[PDB]
């Protein structure tokens, strides 16, 4: 029973890691403001930490098994916890020492973001493994909204990011101390060629990119869009957003449990087909809020209020697939490879991508804010493009789906 345990303080501890990655994305004005400074040293703030976490998950990946893992589960929570607790009290003086601390969470906590998956896999058989698997990735967007809810309280309370920079550490602390004692004990470039020539799985993790490219735009983006409408319509609701998206997020993952539930008695084929369907839905609604705006406010975010929930259906069947396609003893490169796809092509090159681009339609005409409205929304068209590509990346997983779950198990076999 001991495994019940173990997968609620994994869980528990996932949904710390993405608390303390998104954090920043809700008080980023507040430190903007503190230091003086100007905007691309926000994004520096909010690309070195991707850049240092994509480099460093395959270090973890080539880490696979090749030493005990607790201790790096433990290890990991532990020191990116000091290093935001270190954040917590940086002068003035220096700002780019902000961008190095808040860097190196990546390294840091590459080890929570590769590993634990991992040992979910091996501490679990098929029914409760999906199971908790499933509350194990609702982790993530439970921990995005918290992660608004943390700056709304905080700016709600005091004016001062160090009050919010302090509430997750002292968590960390705490998963720290349990991770290490409620969990059990339990070559390389031509391994990796061998990986490579998987020609299904590559699939799935172009399909996945699109999708934290999707995620990472619409993060950035969508506020400021909901300002520009609310100054054409004539903030605080925007962290109510914040809100929003923990609960939907929510909603999406049970809609992926329930949607796998009633489609595995169904054709194998589904599950990459529920996805594909996921994708496809969520990018017409992303397509549609663009003039929605005009109503949108009125229905309290109603159209993306679906919108992402649908497109959250998809991380826990993604985590399966890859669960079941690679062999067990190189299931932690599998699963740290992906996530180096993901943030390569995707999340990672969003914000600049549709800024220049929209930098460009506005520098082509006359500016006015419901100019910028009309622009900023004429650009931001490309993601849900972008995504219905990563919809029909899923339908040719499906179609090549038969055969490549026989691959899978006859790497199960291998």
């Amino acid at each position: 029973e001991k495994r019940k345990a173990a997968a609620a303080i994994l869980s528990l501890g996932n949904v710390l890691n993405y608390l303390d990655r998104y954090t920043v994305a809700g008080v980023l004005l507040d430190i903007q403001q503190h230091f003086g400074v100007k905007d691309r040293g926000a994004g520096l703030l909010q690309s070195v930490f991707i850049c240092s976490f994509m480099v460093a998950a395959p270090i973890f990946g080539y880490l696979g098994d090749r030493f005990n893992r607790k201790v790096i589960l433990s290890c990991g929570i532990f020191f990116w916890s000091a290093v935001t607790f270190s954040s917590s009290f940086i002068p003035q003086q220096y700002f780019w020492l902000l961008v190095l601390s808040r860097g190196l969470v990546g390294i840091g906590e590459a080890s929570y973001s590769t590993i634990a998956p991992t040992i979910i896999g091996d501490l679990f058989t098929k029914n409760t493994r999906t199971l908790m698997l499933s509350v194990f990735y609702f982790a993530i967007p439970l921990g995005s909204g918290l992660g608004y809810i943390t700056g709304s309280s905080v700016k709600q309370a005091a004016g001062d990011w160090h009050w919010a920079l302090r509430v997750s550490p002292v968590l960390g602390m705490i998963t720290g101390t349990l991770i290490l004692i409620l969990v059990p004990a339990t070559s390389w470039l031509r391994d990796m060629k061998a990986l490579i020539r998987n020609r299904s799985y590559v699939f799935s993790s172009l399909a996945t990119s699109a999708v934290s490219f999707a995620t990472g735009a619409l993060g950035m983006w969508i506020p400021l869009y909901l300002h520009r409408a609310q100054v054409v319509q004539k903030a605080k609701d925007s962290l109510i957003f914040g809100a929003i998206t923990c609960f939907t997020g929510f909603l999406g993952v049970v809609t992926g449990a329930g949607a796998t539930r009633w489609c595995r008695l169904k054709t194998q084929r589904a599950d990459p087909l529920v996805c594909a369907v996921g994708m496809l839905g969520s990018a017409i609604f992303i397509c549609l809020i663009f003039v929605a705006a005009k109503s949108s406010i009125v229905g309290a975010y109603i159209c993306i209020f679906v919108g992402e929930t649908l497109l959250f259906s998809n991380w826990a069947i993604t985590a399966d697939i890859l669960m079941y396609v690679v062999i067990p003893t190189r299931r932690a490169t599998a699963v740290a490879l992906q996530s180096f796809t993901s943030h390569l092509l995707g999340d990672a090159g969003s914000p600049y991508l549709i800024g220049f681009i929209s930098d460009l339609i506005r520098q082509s005409t006359k500016d006015s804010p419901l100019w910028e409205f009309l622009s900023l929304g004429y650009a931001l068209m490309l993601c849900p493009f972008v995504v219905v590509l990563g919809g029909m990346f899923f339908l040719a997983t499906a179609l090549f789906f038969v055969s490549d779950r026989a691959r899978a198990e006859q790497q199960v076999n291998q």
